[PDB]
């Protein structure tokens, strides 16, 4: 499990919140958001 679906439209950080997270890491269809 992780906090978003990576496949949506962007990769990850601008999908975790509206103004975007600081960074993230996507492995397989999913992503963890960092420093956020």
């Amino acid at each position: 499990a992780a906090a978003i679906s990576c496949v949506g439209s962007p990769e990850c950080p601008p999908k975790c919140r509206a103004q975007g997270c600081k960074n993230g890491k996507c492995m397989n269809r999913k992503c963890k958001c960092y420093y956020c």
